[PDB]
């Protein structure tokens, strides 16, 4: 059976498991030839790799170019959600741009962003330099610990990030876990995830990829966008609510093998009933995964006790 | 409905709410003539006072005398542990001594005590100077916090208190609270009062009384000590567990309401079959008490749910 944390300070292990030669060294990056970025990139990945649980997260002092970047991202972004986001992200959103400093001129600092999620579920968050393994992301989840990037995209293409960066976990991420629901339901899927064989931990990385990440929900009568990677994207956030995709039913058999691709829009979504129901299905597919043992999270202890 | 704390912080209202004119002001306590320990008492009622959740609790420099006083108590006690204490206690107490400073020539320091319950079971002290009320010491333990007097009795007469002191606190509560069992049930305790009339507030202090502070428990074929009143009486506890005190099975409706005395050994005592089983009989009793609502706690962001 694969190693897995037992204790939320455990997660500490995952820092020297990363992707040591990150994105910013390919060729086609956006900041390739900026040997200013790339030195700023170095920057953010060696606060993250001397990250321990249980510190709070250093503040950095963004440069104007940075804030302009995130500003760009912001103000197109914060355009479509009334319309096109789920209700649980407009509920939460006014309150970041108050108690965050999600604000066109400012970029909001993980640590507080941090201390506001605990309050609201529990979730924390720590930085992270540059690509988890699938396992030791998903892993964190079940701590209601989300790995966050601190770094930013190259300011030359506001709108285009090949990876993750901040703008992405903050304004994709961060809002849905600010509630309950959704914080119970990908906990569910990083439950599932500890001591999965390999083979099953893609099946959860795909669920995860189309729910998390690309998912659509019901909202009363309507359909609305909550999938990280929607909700940071201008120009799919407006698609995947428009005719040409395709949607289906959120059904785990069916989602877990589905294949995708990540550099254009998806084809297909899948439709969620709701947080709920989808944490229903996670946890019913989780009892089809082999696994010797049943495994729980005492969030008194911080510990996952193992049966 | 009575005001009742909603978040772990709310509870730094209750230093506001103690009895002020405590024991040690008596003419027949056993320290009113001494002028040095009331000046001691009034320092450690100024400590409680002054402190606030979150906060790390003030350590304080016991006197020698002080740690004679205590020497005396543990080590006249810990002779009986074994044989009379409930397996839960006798597991966890060589714990206490290698990582708090459980030994006759130490009095434990409360901060340290309390890490380590956190790390068992998300129980953590407060020091408390006098008296709560029943209805805010009950409620304290809905959020697994437990008010935790930080004096000493007095040195000329180490075996006997009128009134708890830090002997009668780490002896005979806090290993318990080291168990999930325990701490669950009596949580479970504090979440049946948070609103509850005062007549039933009697009422489950009364089953208090009967369970934590001088309950026995069943234990494979026998029967052991699980109070705190049992386990900090030398005298009483050899008793409890002899042919000449009434023993009833735990029935919280008969329990409820039967009377007894704080100034000698109890005629009878209460035989729970298990914490797990009190538990589930407390939370029965709990549905029973008139309140427009139901609560849970919840670990996650420390807040009580109300609905
Ligand atoms: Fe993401
Ligand atoms: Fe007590």
């Amino acid at each position: 059976v694969p190693w897995f944390p037992r204790t939320i300070q455990e997660l500490d292990r995952f820092a020297n498991q990363i992707l040591s030669y990150g994105a910013e060294l390919d060729a086609d990056h956006p900041g390739f030839k900026d040997p200013v970025y790339r030195a700023r990139r170095k920057q953010f990945a060696d606060i993250a790799y001397n990250y321990r649980h249980g510190q709070p997260i250093p503040r950095v002092e963004y440069m104007e170019e940075e804030k302009k970047t995130w500003g760009t991202v912001f103000k197109t972004l914060k355009s479509l959600y009334k319309t096109h986001a789920c209700y649980e992200y407009n509920h939460i959103f006014p309150l970041l741009e108050k108690y965050c400093g999600f604000h066109e001129d400012n970029i909001p600092q993980l640590e507080d962003v941090s201390q506001f999620l605990q309050t609201c579920t529990g979730f924390r968050l720590r930085p992270v330099a540059g690509l988890l393994s699938s396992r030791d992301f998903l892993g964190g989840l079940a701590f209601r610990v989300f790995h966050c990037t601190q770094y930013i995209r190259h300011g030359s293409k506001p709108m285009y990030t090949p990876e993750p960066d901040i703008c992405h976990e903050l304004l994709g991420h961060v809002p849905l876990f600010s509630d309950r629901s959704f914080a119970q339901f990908s906990q569910e899927i990083g439950l599932a995830s500890l001591g999965a064989p390999d083979e099953y931990i893609e099946k959860l990385a795909t669920i995860y990829w189309f729910t998390v990440e690309f998912g659509l929900c019901k909202q009363g009568d309507s359909i609305k966008a909550y999938g990280a990677g929607l909700l940071s994207s201008f120009g799919e956030l407006q698609y995947c609510l428009s005719e040409k995709p395709k949607l289906l039913p959120l059904e785990l058999e069916k989602t877990a093998i589905q294949n995708y691709t990540v550099t254009e829009f998806q084809p297909l979504y899948y439709v969620a009933e709701s947080f709920n129901d989808a944490k229903e299905k996670v946890r019913n597919f989780a009892a089809t995964i082999p696994r010797p043992f049943s495994v729980r999270y005492d969030p008194y202890t911080q510990r996952i006790e193992v049966l």
